[PDB]
Formats: C-alpha cells, sequence, structure tokens
C-alpha cells in the first residue's frame, strides 16, 4: 500500500531498496537516481540527489509516504528541511543535525562539551602554540597537514608540525595544522536509528578503510565489511551505546539540533573503552550492505516506528555476512570507466550483489564509478561467509577491477 522513495545511487541504496522491497507495507518503491542493478528491485526515478526541488515535486505527485536518504550530500543541502516544510515524511537528519558529519571540528566541539569519549584534537595556525601543545601530549601523536603522519617521537612530531604550517595550503586564515591523539585498538562501525533522544542500536560491523591488503594504501570510502564483529565484546558495545550513542543523541538535541535517522559512529575499542573516531549522519557504505541483510525486522516497519517514537526491538539473523567491494583500478585516486564486466550471471543466486557504480549498455555491464560492486555472502560463521564470498568473486571477469583479499581477516585470525 505504501509508496517509498530511496535517495541515492550506490550499493548502500541498493541494499536499502532491496530490503524495503521485501516489506509487506510497500506498494511501490522508487530510487532516485539509483543505478542499473537497483532497477531490478525498484523503479528508477531520473532525478539527481541534489535536485531537491524536483525531488519534492515528485514526492508530492507520486504520493510518496516515506523517503529515505542514502548519501550525506542531500542531507548537507537540507533535503530534510525542504521535505518537512512540505508535509513530506522523510527519514534523515535536518541540515543542522547533519553537521555532526559535516564538520569534524563541530563533532569534537560537541563531544568535549558533553564529555563524549574521543581522541584529543586541536588545530593551530601558530607553530609555537602547536609546539607547546605537542610537548604536553607526547608521542606517538598524529599530525595532519593540508598528508597525515603518525609521529613516533616528539621531535618528529615537531618537525612535521612545522612543515605542515610552512608547506601546507595557505587558507584565508593562513596555513593550519591539526594534532590528533594517537589511539590503538580494534575499530568498528556502530550504527543506530535515532529520533531526538531515543536510540535504537543496529548490529555492529567492521569496515576496511585502506585500499589494499593488510590495510595498506590510501583511505577509501570503505573496501569491505562484515557483521557481526566477535572480537568486539558486548561490554565494549554497551559502553559505546551508553557513553557515545545515547549521550551524542541527547547532546545534539540539547543544542537545538535534534537528530532523526541513522547515526553512524566510527569507533575504536581502546583499552580504556570505546572512543569516537568519526561520526556519520547516515547509513555507512559498505556497512549497510552487510548489516541490512542480517535484519529480520521489516526495515520499513522499523523506520516508521522510529519516526513515530515507538519502542522497538530489532531482530537479527544468527548468520554472519561479509561483503567485498570491487573498485575500478586507480580508486580512490583517478580511475577509468568503460571496462566490460563479465560473469555477473555466473554468480550464485544466494550471493548478495549490490551495485554501486555500474552501467548497462547494449546488453552488457560496464564499470562506471570508483566503487563498482559489492558481493556479500551469508554464512553460519564469518569464516564460512568469507569463503562463499571470495568463491563467488572469482566468477567475475574484468581486468579493470580490483579488490582486497583480506576482508574479514581480523575476525577470522
Amino acid at each position: 500500500h505504501m509508496n517509498v522513495l530511496v535517495i541515492g545511487r550506490g550499493g548502500r541504496e541498493h541494499a536499502i531498496a532491496w530490503k524495503a522491497a521485501q516489506s509487506p507495507l510497500v506498494g511501490k518503491l522508487y530510487v532516485a537516481p539509483g543505478n542499473p542493478g537497483i532497477a531490478d528491485v525498484a523503479e528508477l526515478v531520473h532525478i539527481d540527489e541534489l535536485d531537491i526541488e524536483a525531488l519534492v515535486q515528485f514526492a508530492k505527485q507520486q504520493a510518496i509516504d516515506l523517503t529515505i536518504v542514502g548519501p550525506e550530500a542531500p542531507l548537507a543541502s537540507g533535503i530534510v528541511d525542504r521535505f518537512m516544510a512540505e508535509g513530506l515524511r522523510i527519514f534523515g537528519p535536518s541540515q543542522r543535525a547533519a553537521l555532526i558529519e559535516g564538520s569534524k571540528a563541530f563533532a569534537k566541539e560537541l563531544m568535549k562539551k558533553y564529555g563524549i569519549p574521543t581522541a584529543d584534537h586541536a588545530a593551530f595556525t601558530s607553530y609555537e602554540e602547536a609546539k607547546a601543545y605537542i610537548e604536553q601530549k607526547g608521542a606517538p601523536i598524529v599530525i595532519k597537514a593540508d598528508g597525515v603522519t603518525v609521529a613516533q617521537t616528539v621531535e618528529e612530531a615537531l618537525a612535521a608540525a612545522k612543515a605542515a604550517l610552512v608547506d601546507g595550503q595557505f587558507g584565508t586564515a593562513g596555513s593550519q595544522v591539526v594534532i590528533e591523539e594517537y589511539l590503538e585498538g580494534e575499530e568498528f562501525s556502530f550504527m543506530a536509528f535515532v529520533n531526538g533522544e531515543k536510540v535504537y542500536p543496529l548490529a555492529i560491523a567492521q569496515d576496511h578503510k585502506r585500499a589494499y591488503d593488510g590495510d595498506e594504501g590510501p583511505n577509501t570510502g570503505g573496501m569491505g565489511a562484515y557483521s557481526p564483529v566477535p572480537q568486539i565484546s558486548d561490554e565494549m558495545m554497551d559502553a559505546a551505546l551508553e557513553a557515545i550513542l545515547r549521550p551524542a543523541a541527547k547532546a545534539l538535541a540539547a543544542e537545538g539540533r535534534p537528530f532523526l535517522g541513522v547515526l553512524y559512529a566510527g569507533l575504536m575499542a581502546t583499552a580504556n573503552g570505546p572512543k569516537v573516531i568519526e561520526f556519520n549522519a547516515r547509513f555507512g557504505d559498505p556497512e549497510a550492505q552487510v548489516v541490512l541483510p542480517r535484519l529480520k525486522t521489516d526495515l520499513v516497519e522499523a523506520v516508521l516506528a522510529v519516526m513515530d517514537g515507538k519502542e522497538l526491538e530489532l531482530e537479527w539473523t544468527d548468520e554472519a555476512v561479509l561483503g567485498v567491494v570491487l573498485a575500478a583500478k586507480g580508486y580512490p585516486g583517478a580511475y577509468e570507466r568503460g571496462a566490460e564486466i563479465r560473469g555477473l550471471d555466473r554468480i550464485s543466486p544466494d550471493a548478495l550483489l549490490f551495485h554501486a557504480g555500474t552501467k548497462r549498455e547494449g546488453g552488457a555491464w560496464y564499470t562506471n564509478g570508483g566503487r563498482v560492486l559489492l558481493l556479500a555472502a551469508k554464512g553460519e560463521t564469518l569464516a564460512k561467509a568469507k569463503e562463499k564470498a571470495y568463491e563467488q568473486l572469482a566468477a567475475i571477469d574484468c581486468d579493470g577491477l580490483f579488490y582486497r583479499r583480506d576482508i574479514g581477516r581480523r575476525a577470522i585470525e
């Protein structure tokens, strides 16, 4: 009966649409702009994410009962504010609330004010002030120019700090250097539906940020993920929930920025407890691809419950899920498009193939984005999942693509 619209074009959106299309409450599902893979489970709507004005009209004429925003951009432009001023129900944060992701300085500002555990952070335009500060926090310490160096010693730290200010980009306020506390521990992604002060935790997942095996290379939007994460104890998870997620939700509300949608915490389980690395104001990608398939509860039913302030208890499958990203060579740097992708039809039907940047033409598939696809497999254990996943990937033939082989290695071994 319901008409649902999903905004975005990546694998995270294929995941959301795929899950929504299974809701008995859904009468019809649209995704704008979506992608060729997504069209297999939803009708595509050829409107751009940032084209907020056209999106509003569509929602109105098509009687969209619920809209779910995938990417950060439209949120940052305030797609939620426009929709709400049109009586359109949308799951996502206002522009002011989305600042939790938009500005890292603001996130640090908020966390310090409300005592949310996170790595010490300080910006400087004066070398002397950065020096005095460095000599107070000791090393290893993180120095970030405008690039990132983990100074093993204080001397190295000062040398890198000086160089960051001397050779960094000259902003309108001159050059600047950021000094971040070095943290050690296991990283994890803790997402949760949020509406004002109510928090509804989702299962935990672990991202793989580095482009190459052994977490080598530059950072990416995420090269793979799995859920659950056995090595992160439930104590650590509960700690994160009560000292980070709930207090962050309360903090944003206390600041005239009540949050609605998916609060995504990039955390690190340190010996002293969980600590925030970063905050995202939407579903993580590829975290959505491995977490949603484990959600037994109806996603559309769950979302409406969050919006209607109803109590909710999400159920999860015992099976684990592990997904691997296939990216165009060069990603996250310059990459090419137009490489024919062969074998997608050879893939087992039990494999979860989420499209993130593909194109269809003359009855063929072609790379068309940084991250192109993600193949996830379900398994009784993470080990079984990892095996089924890589097993399927080998069926794909395309030299223009690459992917890490070590996804889930931290869980298994």
